[PDB]
């Protein structure tokens, strides 16, 4: 109940919001059907328009207009944003040429730099460059200050996922936003865009921005604004707010357009129609910087101008229906479109199971246009997992495509040509950002990055401490003219043993067996030499990775890898070596097919053992430096030692032996060499991080040998590819990947065919950031480079998307 018999005169677009049964004047009142009785007279005037005309200029205020073009104006705060040029002889501020804003220029009053963020809804980031001749305000945001060639939104890539991950640095799975409709078994609630349910706060997890703002004692505008107050209102209210005294005056701001998603969806990304939308939130752009020149804060606000998602080519033919694979469709529930989840649709039906339900869609039809997945084994670049709104059964759907229960759904709910919420790594989705004014940069490209970086940047640029998130403070640093944030890096937790020679070979009854008995002082100086890591400078070109927890460990040199060895899991926590253009590939030769030789530096009882894979049916392992790239004959031999093993399923080896065989010695040619960094990744709760001795669900038989989840490489050579890896004098370039190690290869569904024709495309879509693998391992990487800190973050973010231009 509202007592809607209260004004809102003095009130309209009041900052803080009283609390029912009290009439609301605030800009969310509508939506609560909570504004009081006067709210539409009073503070949404639209007498005689939004533009000064010639003959207004020194017009007697009247007060039902809906901005004023009177002499008082300016000092009410509330002229038209075109006034001064109306009426003073000004110029737009887009027909001004761009000047460098090397300091905030202020008037007195201000404490800091005010920011706008001036947020669009399907903005997708090609826009920039094909609507570039009908968006003149934005080109010269743009290209005077500092942008992106786009920027990478999260999955799934709708809207309130991405608003607020834009809000909080957060993923969804952790902010809690995982959909645009949910439902919530702990709460038994669902989650809708039309309703009451969205309001509520449980919804909402982590800190958003105008909270952290709130907390620290900086003021913010109310950041949502009613579907029905015009832009052009919109605009006028940020501008009124920013002449408040200074204790009242916000110092965040932001503004929504609904535009261009609303028409992308009708008529496509590309549809002739979509030209005029762009004009008009282009005005809207021109109408707030003009106001911004009046009022003298155009050299004093920082404004950024930022897309929530893009947009792609989407038809109503272009549907997948469940009912053509699956027999029992009535006992599911499906989240259904530019993505599927699915639930039983009862919890007292105890004869659904979900093994059968992903069987069933599992490469089924030549040209299936969705992949089903547990969240689990979805790409861990997705981030989309740890939340019990997510669905165990996903599908990642094509893009251009949707999948929906019946075809009944997609006539009883063809209308739209557009649509989104696909895997954020395809190029129709990629959004936009620029950031203009004093602290940003000026006529500054930056390289492409993710949405979850930007709320760092966001508390950089009005001194607010982040909550913490999932951006990496500094990774954007090169973004801003001041207010960097300089970290330092972590501190080592666990420093290493290295063992030197303490085992005779048979103190090992591992049940292993290798074909190494052949009998120099010229070359047994040079072993010697090389297990005391006389050849690490070439292997490990980084510095070791630092252990960020407590654990024990070995590092173990040898002549073409060194690695940290754990003696908790019995495997290299990372195993780090460098290939040349000119290393050559050779075979295992045939009496070394099975071999495995103890090492005589790490104990029995710190040992992984034969037998357990002999006896364990399931279960095989393979090697994480690869005896094909050994540098001689005798080196091989180091590779077939029990700490360079790892248990791996033989369908995971037909994945591993071609990216060794094949992959690696392909990059080094194609990069003129490269270093790799490979290991496994355990998470079992799938969590995104390291997981606990505890946390393994699974070992390899009759042992205490864990099973990784995941495979992880990180493959890094000279951005100047002129300088061989090993020589690199300047920046680095990396790809990574992080393989989810499964018993078959159900996710590729050309699989049956040679490893040529399947496996590149499966490590493509497992790409990977090093910090995704960071997290995932407890490991921090390129702590010795030549580089400053603050660029490695950025490369640490790094992600290699295999998309065309
Ligand atoms: C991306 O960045 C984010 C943010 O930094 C990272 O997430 C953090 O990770 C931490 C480690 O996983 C986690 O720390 C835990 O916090 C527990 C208290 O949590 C509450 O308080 C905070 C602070 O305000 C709040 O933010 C939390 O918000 C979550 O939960 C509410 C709902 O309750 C949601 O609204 C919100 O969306 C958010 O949900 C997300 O996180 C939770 C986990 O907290 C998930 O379950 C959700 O799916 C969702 O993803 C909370 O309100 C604290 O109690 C924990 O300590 C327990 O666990 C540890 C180790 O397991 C143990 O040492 C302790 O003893 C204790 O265990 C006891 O409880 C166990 C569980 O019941 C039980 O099994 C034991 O036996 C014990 O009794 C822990 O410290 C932190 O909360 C989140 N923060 C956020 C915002 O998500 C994220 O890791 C980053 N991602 C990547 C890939 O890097
Ligand atoms: O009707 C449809 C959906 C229609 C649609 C589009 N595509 N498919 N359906 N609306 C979607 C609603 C979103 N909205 C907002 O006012 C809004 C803005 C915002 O900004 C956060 C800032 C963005 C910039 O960086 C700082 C954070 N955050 C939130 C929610 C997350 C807290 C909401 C009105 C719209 C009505
Ligand atoms: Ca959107
Ligand atoms: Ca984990
Ligand atoms: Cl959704
Ligand atoms: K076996
Ligand atoms: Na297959
Ligand atoms: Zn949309």
């Amino acid at each position: 109940w509202t007592a809607t018999s209260g004004s809102c005169k003095g009130r309209c677009f009041e900052l803080q919001e009283v609390g029912p049964p009290d009439c609301r004047c605030d800009n969310l009142c509508k939506s609560y059907s909570s504004c009081c009785h006067d709210f539409d007279e009073l503070c949404l005037k639209t007498a005689r328009g939004w533009e000064c005309t010639k003959d207004r200029c020194g017009e007697v205020r009247n007060e039902e207009n809906a901005c004023h073009c009177s002499e008082d104006c300016l000092s009410r705060g509330d002229c038209c944003t075109n006034y001064q040029v109306v009426c003073k002889g000004e110029s737009h501020w887009v027909d001004d040429d761009c000047e460098e804003i090397k300091v905030p220029e202020c008037p007195a009053g201000f404490v800091r730099p005010p920011l706008i963020i001036f947020s669009v809804d399907g903005f997708r980031a090609s826009y920039m460059k094909k609507g570039s001749k009908v968006m003149p305000n934005i080109e010269k945001l743009r290209s005077c200050g500092t942008h992106a060639p786009y920027m990478r939104p999260v999955y799934p890539t709708k809207t309130f996922p991405n608003l607020y991950t834009l809000a909080t640095g957060l993923y969804p799975e952790s902010h809690g936003i995982v959909g645009n409709s949910m439902y919530d078994p702990v709460f038994d609630a669902s989650f809708h865009l039309r309703g009451r349910e969205k309001f509520n706060h449980r919804w909402w997890g982590g800190q958003p921005l105008w909270i952290t703002a709130t907390k620290q004692g900086v003021r913010a505008g109310t950041f949502f604004w009613s579907v029905s107050i015009p832009h052009e209102r919109r605009i006028l209210t940020i501008l009124q707010w920013l002449s408040l005294p200074d204790n009242e005056r916000p110092s965040v701001y932001a503004f929504y357009s609904e535009q261009p998603d609303f028409s992308g969806h009708k008529y496509g990304p590309f549809g002739p129609e979509m030209t005029n939308p762009l004009r008009e939130i282009d005005k809207t752009v021109g109408q707030l910087m003009d106001g911004l020149k009046q009022l003298r804060l155009h050299r004093c606000v920082n404004v950024i101008f930022v897309g929530d998602h893009g947009m792609e080519d989407v038809t109503c033919d272009r549907t997948e229906f469940l009912s053509n694979y699956l027999t029992n469709v009535d006992d599911i529930t499906l989240v259904p479109g530019t993505l599927g989840r699915i639930r039983a649709k009862s919890i007292n039906n105890s004869k659904y199971d979900p093994k059968t339900i992903i069987a069933a869609l599992t490469c089924k039809k030549p040209d299936q246009h969705f992949k089903p997945y547990m969240k689990q084994h979805l790409p861990k670049r997705l981030h989309y997992a740890n939340n019990r709104r997510i669905e165990d059964i996903h599908l990642l759907v094509d893009r251009r495509w949707h999948v929906a229960r019946k075809p009944l759904d997609v006539y009883k709910k063809c209308f739209f040509q557009g649509d989104h919420g696909f895997d954020n790594k395809v190029n129709s989705m990629q959004t936009v950002f620029v950031g203009y004014g004093p602290t940003f940069k000026y006529r500054t490209k930056v390289p492409p990055f993710e949405n979850i970086e930007l709320y760092n940047v966001m508390c950089d640029l009005l001194g607010l401490k982040p909550a913490p998130n999932n951006g990496t403070h500094g990774s954007l640093n090169h973004l801003l003219r001041t207010n960097t944030f300089r970290p330092t890096m972590p501190d080592e937790v666990s420093r290493p043993n290295y063992p030197g020679i303490m085992y005779l070979q048979s103190e090992f009854d591992l049940g292993c067996t290798c074909d190494d008995k052949v009998e120099n002082k010229l070359e047994e100086l040079n072993k010697r030499l090389h297990t005391k890591g006389s050849t690490k400078e070439r292997h490990l070109l980084y510095g070791r990775p630092a252990v960020l927890y407590r654990t024990s460990y070995d590092i173990l040199y040898h002549t073409d890898f060194e690695s940290g060895y754990s003696e908790i899991f019995l495997m290299p926590l990372w195993t780090s070596y460098t290939i040349s253009k000119q290393a050559e590939v050779s075979s295992i030769p045939e009496h070394l097919t099975n071999c495995v030789r103890p090492d005589v530096r790490v104990s029995p009882g710190f040992s992984q053992n034969c037998l357990a894979y002999k006896n364990d049916k399931q279960m095989s392992y393979g090697f994480l430096f690869p005896p094909y790239l050994s540098s001689s004959p005798e080196a091989k031999y180091d590779a077939f030692l029990v700490t360079n093993m790892v248990p791996m399923y033989p369908a995971f080896k037909r994945v591993w032996a071609y990216f060794q065989r094949v992959l690696v010695k392909k990059y080094a040619s194609e990069r003129n060499g490269v270093n790799v960094i490979s290991g496994p990744i355990f998470d079992y709760n799938y969590d995104g991080l390291r997981d606990t001795e505890d946390e393994i669900k699974q070992y390899v038989e009759g042992s205490s040998i864990p099973v990784p989840t995941h495979y992880y490489s990180i493959i890094t050579s000279c951005l100047d590819f002129t300088q061989p890896a090993d020589k690199c004098d300047g920046p680095l370039s990396v790809s990574s990947f992080i393989l989810p190690h499964r018993p078959d290869n159900d996710e590729s569904c050309n699989s049956s065919e040679d490893e040529s024709k399947w496996v590149e495309e499966l490590m493509k879509m497992h790409t990977a950031r090093v910090r995704d693998i960071e997290h995932l391992t407890g490991l921090d990487f390129y702590r010795k480079t030549s580089r400053s800190y603050s660029e490695i973050l950025t490369l640490k973010t790094y992600l290699h998307t295999y998309e065309s231009e």
